[PDB]
C-alpha cells in the first residue's frame, strides 16, 4: 500500500522506509516539531481484516499512553467518509526493531537487561488495562538510537478472558509460531496474560544467543521443540490437561528430561537464566507474572514500582470486531480519528 504520499504541508522531505502489514512506511520532516518523524500510509479499505486490525490498533494506541508503547503523534485522512480512502499514521521515528538487531549485533548483558526490563514496564501497563497483546516477538519491538524501546503491532490484541481461555486439542491459531506458549497448542484460545509472558521468555533466550530458541516448522513441531528443552511434562502439569486428546498426546511421546539453560546459554548471567526458567515454565498457572519478573534480582538495578505506571482507563471495550459490517468499520476508523482534524 503506497505510491501517492500525500501527507499535507507539515510533513515534507520523504524517504522510504519499507513496507509492512497495510501499507508503506516513511520517514518525514515534521516542520511544526522541526523533528524527523515516521509516518505510515494505511490503505486497509478493501478487505475486513485489515479494516479490523487497523480499527483495533488505532482505539488501543490511542488509549493507551506509556513510554515503552508506540503512540499516534497525528493522523491525516479526508475530511469526510466518502472521500476517506487512505489514512496516515504519524509516529516517533524508531530506527531499528529487535528482529533486526538481533541478525547483525551481539547485545551486552547489559543491554538485554535494559531491553527486558522495557519490553516488561510496557507489558505491566498493557496487561494492567486488561489486554493482551498476542503477538509479541523481536520485530514487534521497535528501538531508537538511543535505545528507547516501544512495543508495536496491536493487531492480535484482545481483552484478557481466562474464563473463556479453553478449547481444544489443535485449535487453529493466527499469532506467530515460535512464540506461542505451549498451551496454545493443548487446550488454550489465549486469552490469558501467561500467553505474552511466554513470548518474552522468548525473546529473552532470542536476545541471549541471536537465534530463536524454538523454531516449529508446524503447529505441533512447536510444541514438540518446548518439549525437547523443557523436558516432559511433571504428573502434576499433566493432571491440568483435562482434554483427552490433548492429555494422551503428551503421554505418547518419548519421555525426555530437562536440558539446562546454561548448557544453552553458557555465557548468559546466572540470575537471566532463573527469570528465564521463570517465564519459561510449562504449567501456565505457575509461570511468572509481569509484575514479579520486574522484581527479580537480574533487573533489581532498574525497579521501580512507582515509575512503572498502569492503565488508567482498563479496557471493557470490543477488540473482536468480529460482526461489524465492512461500512460500519469504516465508520468507527473515522470517527476514531476524529481527533486529529482542525474541525
Ligand atoms: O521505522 C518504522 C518501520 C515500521 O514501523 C514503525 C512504526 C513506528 O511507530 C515508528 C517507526 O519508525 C517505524
Amino acid at each position: 500500500r503506497g505510491q501517492v504520499f500525500d501527507v499535507g504541508p507539515r510533513y515534507t522531505n520523504l524517504s522510504y522506509i519499507g513496507e509492512g502489514a497495510y501499507g508503506m512506511v516513511c520517514s518525514a520532516y515534521d516542520n511544526v516539531n522541526k523533528v524527523r518523524v515516521a509516518i505510515k500510509k494505511i490503505s486497509p479499505f478493501e478487505h475486513q481484516t485489515y479494516c479490523q486490525r487497523t480499527l483495533r490498533e488505532i482505539k488501543i494506541l490511542l488509549r493507551f499512553r506509556h513510554e515503552n508503547i508506540i503512540g499516534i503523534n497525528d493522523i491525516i485522512r479526508a475530511p469526510t467518509i466518502e472521500q476517506m480512502k487512505d489514512v496516515y499514521i504519524v509516529q516517533d521515528l524508531m530506527e531499528t526493531d529487535l528482529y533486526k538487531l538481533l541478525k547483525t549485533q551481539h547485545l551486552s548483558n547489559d543491554h538485554i537487561c535494559y531491553f527486558l526490563y522495557q519490553i516488561l514496564r510496557g507489558l505491566k501497563y498493557i496487561h494492567s488495562a486488561n489486554v493482551l497483546h498476542r503477538d509479541l516477538k523481536p520485530s514487534n519491538l521497535l528501538l531508537n538510537t538511543t535505545c528507547d524501546l516501544k512495543i508495536c503491532d496491536f493487531g492480535l490484541a484482545r481483552v484478557a478472558d481466562p474464563d473463556h481461555d479453553h478449547t481444544g486439542f489443535l485449535t487453529e491459531y493466527v499469532a506467530t509460531r515460535w512464540y506461542r506458549a505451549p498451551e496454545i497448542m493443548l487446550n488454550s484460545k489465549g486469552y490469558t496474560k501467561s500467553i505474552d509472558i511466554w513470548s518474552v521468555g522468548c525473546i529473552l533466550a532470542e536476545m541471549l544467543s541471536n537465534r530463536p530458541i524454538f523454531p516449529g516448522k508446524h503447529y505441533l513441531d512447536q510444541l514438540n521443540h518446548i518439549l525437547g528443552i523443557l523436558g516432559s511434562p511433571s504428573q502434576e502439569d499433566l493432571n491440568c490437561i483435562i482434554n483427552l486428546k490433548a492429555r494422551n498426546y503428551l503421554l505418547s511421546l518419548p519421555h525426555k528430561n530437562k536440558v539446562p539453560w546454561n548448557r544453552l546459554f553458557p555465557n548468559a548471567d546466572s540470575k537471566a537464566l532463573d527469570l528465564l526458567d521463570k517465564m519459561l515454565t510449562f504449567n501456565p498457572h505457575k509461570r511468572i507474572e509481569v509484575e514479579q519478573a520486574l522484581a527479580h534480582p537480574y533487573l533489581e538495578q532498574y525497579y521501580d514500582p512507582s515509575d512503572e505506571p498502569i492503565a488508567e482507563a482498563p479496557f471493557k471495550f470490543d477488540m473482536e470486531l468480529d460482526d461489524l459490517p465492512k461500512e460500519k468499520l469504516k465508520e468507527l476508523i473515522f470517527e476514531e480519528t476524529a481527533r486529529f482534524q482542525p474541525g
